[PDB]
């Protein structure tokens, strides 16, 4: 269903992934690599900031796998 914020942006989007992840790490454009930051690499703003999205399309940047069971 259709929420107010189904956007987020800067540290609304941190706080959001550190929520559904926990502190325990997140990625945010899961670039597995610490070269430099001249390659700004697409990831979770490109889905929840220039687009919409929901809690759980956000879960899939979590850096630790699903424990539901």
């Amino acid at each position: 269903a259709y929420r107010p914020s189904e956007t987020l942006c800067g540290g609304e989007l941190v706080d959001t992934l550190q929520f559904v992840c926990g502190d325990r790490g997140f990625y945010f454009n899961r670039p597995a690599s610490r070269v430099s930051r001249r390659s700004p690499q697409r990831g979770i703003v490109e889905e929840c900031c220039f687009r919409s999205c929901d809690l759980a399309l956000l879960e899939t940047y979590c850096a630790t796998p699903a424990k539901s069971e």
